[PDB]
């Protein structure tokens, strides 16, 4: 896989991002994971959690994966980074997201995201506790 550029707009929630990707705006939902919505316990957290890593950023890019590059709602389906560090990851190790969505053939980061769970689970940390 490879990075590519994007321009944060705006973080929406724990998983989304809006971000300007080859000159357009779209709604990036993250592979792999799936963050509480903010109306549900660590929702707030997790949204917290994605808009300071994105906000933060001196850059950020996406990087797709083999398979859909889509979803069904039009939102752009990749990994995420801030300043070379994974947000799908991040997140995942601090226990505000769980892996999920785990489709075949659009599945490269899966292995990196269920070690980091594992750790987030014995450390009982947010969701895990
Ligand atoms: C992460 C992911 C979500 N989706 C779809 C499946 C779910 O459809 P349903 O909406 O019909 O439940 C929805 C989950 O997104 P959210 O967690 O953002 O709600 O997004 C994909 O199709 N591919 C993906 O890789
Ligand atoms: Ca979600």
């Amino acid at each position: 896989l490879h990075k590519e550029p994007a321009t944060l707009i705006k973080a929406i929630d724990g998983d989304t991002v809006k971000a300007m990707y080859k000159g357009q705006p779209m709604t990036f939902r993250l592979l792999l994971v799936d963050t509480p919505e903010f109306n549900e316990k660590y929702g707030p957290e997790a949204s917290a959690f994605t808009k300071k890593m994105v906000e933060n950023a001196k850059k950020i890019e996406v990087e797709f994966d083999k398979g859909q590059r889509t979803d069904k709602y039009g939102r752009g389906l990749a990994y995420a980074y801030a300043d070379g560090k994974m947000v799908n990851e991040a997140l995942v190790r601090q226990g505000l997201a769980k892996v999920a969505y785990v489709y075949k053939g659009n599945n490269t980061h899966e292995q990196l995201l269920r070690k980091a769970e594992a750790q987030a689970k014995k450390e009982k940390l947010n969701i895990w506790s």
